[PDB]
């Protein structure tokens, strides 16, 4: 039996070493009640530009989109670097597992990735975003196949997905085949749609769906946590920003997969068959001796 | 622009020529307000045995399960036969499209299939059930791959699925690749779970999800109809049995697939790939000359 | 020795059977002076929405973007269909080679492709666009690798590329390895940049670069034709819309590849090496017997 | 923000310790206005024999080509030696970065290389020429793969290329993958061709293209400097020989890679892939103990 | 014991189907005295442009070099094609082994290759030239490593080399390690130098050196044949053009390798060691499925 | 410009302090005409036993081979000792460079080495023979790899080789990689073969080949000197024994390496590669402290 928390705070959107101590004080306030797993929302460190359009008509490209883009580009981080060593030292002080939604750069690009940290201050890996949704295609980049993680821990197996990757059927049945039972999912929207779209994943899976959204000033996001029977433990807190905690019974999965049981004993292999091509493909590959 | 109805009535569960005139009077009452498409619930003609256990412990097989099974077996139909000619003559009198959830027999077996009829009294085809859920495995049979239909009509393309086939990800992304925009789904359960599980399909698709459940005496089923933006047109009528009608705007799909757009321009073919084996496999195959 | 023409006219942007007779009267006026190859601009049949933004902020998705998208979606064509049979019958009447920049649909998507037709009314093939540039990612789709053509004719080998595919180095050195010497390139921009960017391709290649742009009311596009020595035959006509013709000496290529000579005898294979993966990848693949 | 200069002077073509004080007085005159980076043309120290043919018919080899070749061979330098110590002491006196186009010897051969020097009088490295163009194959040699530099400085990353290496697509997309943003390119030709061929590199890249050519008596070379938006800062000075200066805004690159963005987020790795073999290969390799 | 012939005739240098019947009448006149192996000189089919300079100063590139190059380019062949089928049918009529020095094209390039044919009309392979000498670098191309042949026959093992590949030490000790005992060597020069340079190869080897040169009007070439003891069988015929024949004793090799014996029992492997990298490297490599 | 001499005299074959004053009087007669470099033949001091067989059948070993071997063994020298101090004092009297072909002993063995002396009476080094030819294997020994010299002088770089080491290709391309331009080569044979075998080395190299042979009573050896263009300066003097002199133009090498140019810019490093293992290996190695 473990217990996990989600947060709902917002970033200051500029001056990225100043939005890193908010993470420290929230991590300490989430530490003082004996928690074990902390989930941060989407695009927490880099900042999520809401409402801005960058003045892109069809290819007009006015002068006041370029300066806006460089002011947004100068406030991103890069891995591994000085901004992940401090997070490793943050999670190294005591025992907690840490996920974090950051925005990284790689040679004048922007990838909306997510990070993973264990209780011993190691760096497990990262999961980039597969495809940005509608207008984020203009400013962000596409992830490859060699990124989808397993990340087995002594409290279970944890995975992640971002805003509208949870609507694909093929990515979810590729997560289910690796054995996910704690399924984190940050996002950046706030509708009645989202709770009804997460109840289906919590029923189709068997995993404790653990979402997180931010609250700024208005797009009042509501985070929650859902049992694998369809029972909301902690409700959709639209009432300001706060901390949300609940406990997780890991024996409520083998009693929940008695009815449905995806990629085992349903999902007839005699008619359906899937295959995922997972290659680290890169454009230019130097080879020396 | 079309308009479609669902019904919520129950069968008398025995004496199957007597439960066929209820269908006639409901079809006439659904005709008198200018409807165009009528959907009947799961296992309407054959009857759905609720609560019965047939006394199956592990293989004890007491004497009062066999007589119960033969009394249930003697009240099923077979296609094509005298019970589908009357339904073709029923839909042939005026202009309406007809789906129907029956229970067929094929050599001392039971298949929980669904039927399709056009406005001219023809027999389009049928869709058997892929896999029964938990206890229906004891009494019913498994469907093959060569059954999933397209069934293009001059009002659109209509498909179907049964109780817990709507939770598979692979079957839904096999329905989406054929171009479904009117997605009927009968069922035999009544929870808060079911409305939240259909909102996800109506959002992931772009299809007018049109469910149907029965009401008997208690398992008060609630049928509805959901827009492809996540807007319930007619609510979950738990208040007795009645008729439910709404209209369908077919221009609300090309404006709804601007955001998400499954198996087109999402669903990266460079990493994921699916293939469905659709063969008519049978055990014994006689060949003559 | 052949001679080829480019056009500079614009479409009426709506009611796509009405913009198809402008093509007929321009094709006849380009026929009456003994031409042999006619090139039409980018997005001629489907229409190129200039200046419109569809109101996409970050994911706000107001109501007046959806109706704008469906009014744009209802004015596209699909191949093969009734709109390419008329173009085949158009090019079948007399002897001319025909390229054409259309916009096709494939299941509520939009691909900005280009077509090819011979002198006998056959359908050679098509070349979809690899990646749309900045804001066209929101509304259009991505092409695959199994599309890049050779299309050998008895007047030479002709290829094509679209607006900002001509800036990639890898795609141009994949075109050069197949033996292109007549290199059509429609576009949708009008700067001093574009003439200086085509002179480099005409020098790096050895191919008669033959561009085409449209003129509407203002984005006064200028089409031209460039010798493989860097000598502009017909200038950048910014003076309204008109027809532009010149003749092509096919013996001015073997005398032009005496100096530079790309993928032969330059481009050291002992240090550089390229490989193109050209597979027809699709998401769902039905297989029967 | 840095500022850089190019020169346009010519050598005296013989007596190579006498053409080294012209470099001193030009370096001092370029020092007195607060410059930071000085670029010298192609083959400045060794001399570039223009118009001479050496009497090579097909292999006739008359007597008056051998004495001409030895008089040209006796006026070359060798690295490291007494001619680079004086250049290091020249750049060591004050703070300036120095590139220089020399001609080196290595055992009765001639390599047309280029040199690099920092502000502290160190020797960073050198970049030999990959392949000479047409007639220089008779007298010069070929470079290997283990020579292409990165050379990161505290004012950016600087690279180089020579006369007709800038027309290869593979070498430029091998320079782009290492992160070049100041792209020096000496040459030895003077056409209208060259400005139109450098505008394409400045647009395809994002780098401040900084060319240099010489002026002797006539082949009036014209050097320039081009912004990464396609805006010529200092024009093609055909009016005698002079000094040319401009300033460089390093924030005009992250605002310029918002549209195109080569080897990031364009250049689809799922279809194209490149690999460069970078080995120091030599004919005879002695090994001892 | 075999017997072999060399020829000394010249080509008409233009109209390449007319210089192919001279080969027929010489092949018949060499057939009528019971010969078994016929060797033709360097660049026999394509023609060897002697004395022409193409007006290449340093990169001036006057107009009367381009037309000269295209008139030379239009008189070359390509393998496999219609010009090697006739040579296979020529050698297929009776029993003779055939080598032939042609000039091939491969996409506006020129490779000075050599061909091989057996007694049954098959096509064994080809040997391109490794590096052209001084001025032929301007017009011809470089061969790769995956071309050096063995070509075992029932009369021995035959190899080949071209004009100044016979002066390299590494290529000859790569030929010796494969077991060459009949070593053909066409050329295009006529000095006292050449006989003294072939006596050394015939002594260092053990192979019957069998050279061939052409005679036109003056560069009076002289072909010969040398025993592996240093004994000229047929002298350097400077007296016009004619046929030259001699017989070959294959037992004069195992009695000749009693003294010297290269890559066996000399050539100390404890101090010297060689390795040849033999890879088929090409610039662009398409891969499909 | 230097000038060098070779001698052609013979030894008295016994009583080795008596054959050392012949060297003195020949060195003085070669001094009196202003020479600068004197070359002595193979096995001058120790004596070269011609025609003797030592009665070695297969291993019969008669008594009159042992006394013949000890009478030959008692007339050899050892380095460094009393016989090289007198030669150093001989070359120390005036300015001349001295090479000398001696026979040394090392613990009842015989090595056919060659010596080197400068103008100041120093001892530069020695070059033992790699492998004796046919019958000299019975009486002489094998040299190792750590012996091949460079020996740079202020008149150039001088090297050496002995009788049939000049036929190996690997040893000559190991001499060429160190920069030899004066290539001494004593021998002990007299054929027409030898002049034709040295013309190839003088052409393949660029070095003034300077051979020397002895004349006794008949094996009339003929020494010569060959320009690096293939022009014999002083002919093959078969007319008794005498002194042979000529002058050497060191500017006739950089004009001679314009055509061919071995281990530079020919000898493709991308396909061929050589490596020489140069270790001082000895059987028993005492180590103390």
């Amino acid at each position: 039996i473990v217990r996990a928390t989600v947060v709902q705070a917002s970033t200051v959107f500029y001056d990225t070493p100043a939005t890193l101590d908010k993470a420290e004080r929230l991590l300490s306030e989430a530490a003082e009640n004996g928690s074990q797993l902390v989930v941060f929302p989407e695009a927490f460190i880099g900042g999520y530009p809401r409402g801005s359009t960058f003045e892109l008509a069809i290819g007009s490209r006015t002068a006041k989109g370029r300066d806006d883009f460089r002011k947004y580009h100068a406030s991103a981080i890069d891995v591994p670097g000085p901004e992940v060593e401090r997070l490793a030292l943050m999670a190294k002080k005591y025992k907690v597992y840490l996920v974090m939604g950051v925005i990284e750069r790689e040679g004048y690009t922007l990838y909306c990735t997510v990070l993973f940290f264990d209780s011993q201050g190691l760096f497990l890996g990262k999961h980039r975003k597969l495809m940005p949704t509608a207008l984020e295609r203009c400013i962000w980049g596409f992830g490859d196949g060699s990124t989808i993680p397993v990340f087995d821990t002594p409290i279970g197996k944890i995975g992640a997905a971002i805003c509208w990757e949870n609507r694909m059927p093929s990515l979810r049945t590729a997560m289910y085949a690796k054995g996910i039972e704690i399924y984190c999912a940050p996002t950046a929207d706030s509708r009645e749609t989202w709770l009804a779209s997460m109840t289906h994943i919590a029923l189709e899976g068997g995993c404790f769906v653990l979402s997180a959204n931010q609250f700024c000033r208005v797009c009042a996001g509501g985070s929650s946590i859902i049992s694998p029977l369809g029972i909301v433990l902690a409700g959709p807190n639209y009432r300001g920003e706060a901390l949300i905690t609940a406990d997780l019974d890991l024996g409520d999965i083998a009693r929940a997969k008695f009815d449905f049981d995806v990629v085992g004993h349903y999902s007839r292999p005699e008619v359906f068959s899937l295959n995922i091509r997972e290659h680290p493909r890169k454009a230019v590959s130097f080879k020396t001796s």
